[PDB]
């Protein structure tokens, strides 16, 4: 009943992840740190070219998605 | 000590950059994107307001970004 509940939790985080592609946090950094010394090519760069950044990058979009599935059932229960 | 100063100048560009996004930023990237995907503003911001390790473990990968960043830009800078 926990583990129907940490199901719920997973189908959940499933179709979050698919709304939060990457390009999205890619944008966000093209427009608040180009200001801070960061280029479009190096923020590009990680995000097109990284392989290791990409992959952490869905590691912690996963984590983040896992959290709020979290959260939305928990207010489900309410 | 070449390769130190180096060091040392991507971790300042990295502290520069960190400042470019507070965590709000992706607070509203997040309620603006996951709506229609099973989400609801008040789980977004529970997660962003209320949940402290959801905040470090936040904290902590937006640093991981602009060292990643950080680097990308020196090397850039030493073509």
């Amino acid at each position: 009943q926990q583990l129907a509940r940490e199901e719920k939790e997973a189908e959940l985080a499933d179709d979050m992840e698919k709304g939060i592609p990457q390009h999205l946090f890619e944008s966000l950094c093209i427009d608040h740190l180009q200001r801070h010394g960061a280029s479009k090519k190096s923020i590009t760069r990680a995000f097109d070219d990284d392989v290791e950044f990409q992959e952490r990058m869905a590691e912690h979009i996963r984590y983040m998605v896992e959290t709020i599935a979290h959260h939305q059932v928990d207010i489900d229960s309410e």
